[PDB]
């Protein structure tokens, strides 16, 4: 029970990211589970608007299909802001772990009040600083500098309590603020980085990986309803392909990315032990103050799973 359809993908970063890949890869099960009648269009590199555009299109339902950072759906439903907290997953499979399971899914649980399907998690990655002022490798350096932050109240209060003026911005716009250096910087993870070609304006990187951003993959619930139970077997089915596929092409993509940037002689600095605990010692204080605009429940509740699978 499979009718002939349209369905159209939109999303910001660009096209030959592992992300873009995987979007593309979702098209394709989507045409072979339901034998070439249900065709995505992809539309990538912020063609059809950035994260808060997408997400106001799903909502309307001039689109159906895009993923978007956890941190512009914080506008919307402030838990989602837990993601924008500094240190919260040790690794990619705590992330995975704690996304997959109750808690992750509470979250995705109060996206459809809001007219939208959280179909599952995808992953953005470890974010890691660049900027083209001079190099950071003491939170000292990051003083003065003017860093872009995603659109989010706790985004824009962790770099403040850091010492950088956080300037919010829609992703689509960062390449030109970083080249115009109307911005110093930008925090993004590597193949990120890579793949919209802020290296060629951002002189220096500092492997900081501060937060992990999941992607949330999201239908819009207005076109959602409307499918046969064919059709939502075909995207949800489609979905759990390309979220495996997503995962393993972002893992390797930042392997890549890291190699790439490096033989490109990129700038590349970390935060030593001693630096590395002094961010934390900063960190705690405002990470506490930001609770009560997050929810307590959900920061508790996330940061208790993470030291489970940990
Ligand atoms: O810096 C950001 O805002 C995010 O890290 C990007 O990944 C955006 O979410 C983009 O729109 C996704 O395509």
């Amino acid at each position: 029970d499979i009718k002939p359809r349209i369905i159209r993908f939109g999303y910001g970063l660009a096209d030959d990211s592992p992300t873009g890949k995987a979007s593309a890869h979702f098209a394709e099960v989507v045409s072979k589970l339901s034998d070439g009648k249900m065709k995505v269009k992809t539309f990538g590199n912020g063609a059809l608007g950035p994260d808060e555009q997408l997400i106001n299109s799903l909502i309307s339902g001039s689109g159906e299909i895009t993923f978007v950072s956890t941190a512009p759906i914080a506008s919307l439903i402030p838990e989602f802001g837990v993601f924008d907290l500094p240190f919260l997953f040790d690794n990619e499979k705590v992330a995975d772990t704690v996304l997959d399971g109750p808690e992750g899914k509470k979250l995705l649980d109060k996206l459809p009040a809001k007219g939208l399907i959280g179909l599952n998690y995808w992953e953005n990655g470890f974010r890691n600083i660049t900027n083209s002022r001079h190099e950071i490798s003491k939170l000292d350096d990051i003083g003065g500098i003017k860093l872009r932050v995603m659109q989010n109240q706790v985004a824009l209060s962790v770099f403040k309590g850091l010492g950088a003026n956080a300037i919010p911005m829609p992703f689509t716009e960062l390449f030109t603020a970083l080249e115009t250096k109307t911005v110093d910087g930008q925090e993004n993870p590597l193949s990120t980085i890579q793949t919209s070609k802020f290296y060629e304006v951002q002189p220096y990187l500092t492997l900081s990986n501060h937060v992990y951003t999941p992607f949330v993959f999201l239908a819009s619930k207005k076109w959602f309803d409307q499918l046969s139970q064919d059709e939502k077997d075909v995207i949800t089915q489609a979905a759990a392909d390309s979220q495996a596929f997503q995962r393993k092409a972002s893992r390797q993509g930042n392997e890549d990315a890291l190699k790439y940037l490096k033989e490109h002689n990129v700038k590349v600095a970390e935060f030593s032990t001693e630096e590395r605990e002094k961010i934390r010692e900063k960190v705690a204080p405002i990470v506490e103050s930001l609770k009560a605009k997050i929810g307590k429940e959900t920061v508790e509740g996330v940061l208790d799973a993470a030291k489970k699978a940990s």
